[PDB]
């Protein structure tokens, strides 16, 4: 399983260095992207947190929180914990998905890949999405956990520009250099 990853992460995210660092958060995008290729998704933010961490927001319908027949666990806790975002929370020495779906807000948490607790309701909502953030390992990422600003804006502008309509932003929260872009190409109504 996930233990095989973090022996291996070269043959999962191609390369430790710095690439890899941000190959994790392409990973975790391309699922609200999936989410708004769906048609529910209408907006994503990428955060760089002040701690080298990685926020990731989507307004779609919300990672499915109901018992799976084959699995016997929540749909949300086999997306981090069956082998891209199972490799993602492997990865990290924590990661925290928050499911915002049906006035309720589920949360689950896992450490280097490993359950915390069982899906729990922790709030009430009127949104609805999914929230992940992960914190990066650096037992995995031995040359360096500083994300570069740029390299990630660059990717969100192609991102926005090959998912027309799509709102996108990337968000620097780090001291000293605190700095947000936010991209949108718009449809049939320009
Ligand atoms: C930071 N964002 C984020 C991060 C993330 F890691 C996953 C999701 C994620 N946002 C998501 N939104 C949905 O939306 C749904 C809701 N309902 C259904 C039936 N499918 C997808 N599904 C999600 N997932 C992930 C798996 C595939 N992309 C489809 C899934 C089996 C379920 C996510």
């Amino acid at each position: 399983g996930l233990e095989a990853v973090r022996k291996r992460p070269g043959m999962y995210i191609g390369s430790t260095s710095g690439e890899g660092l941000h190959h994790l958060v392409w990973e975790i995008v391309d699922n609200s992207i999936d989410e708004a290729l769906a048609g529910f998704a209408k907006s994503i933010q990428v955060i760089i947190e002040p701690d080298d961490s990685i926020t990731v927001i989507d307004d779609g319908r919300g990672i499915p929180v109901g018992i799976q027949a084959k699995t016997g666990r929540p749909a949300v806790e086999t997306v981090f914990t069956v082998l891209g975002s199972s490799v993602v929370n492997a990865l990290s020495t924590s990661l925290d998905v928050r499911v915002y779906k049906d006035g309720k807000v589920y949360y689950q948490e896992y450490r280097r890949g490993a359950v915390v607790d069982d899906l729990k309701v922790i709030e009430e909502t009127d949104r609805h999405g999914t929230t992940v953030h992960f914190i990066p390992d650096p037992e995995i990422f031995t040359e360096t956990t500083v994300y570069d600003f740029d390299k990630l804006a660059t990717r969100v502008r192609e991102l926005a520009f090959l998912n027309r309509g799509l709102h996108i932003s990337i968000e620097d929260r780090r001291e000293g250099q605190e700095d947000k872009k936010e991209y949108h190409y718009e449809g049939l109504e320009h």
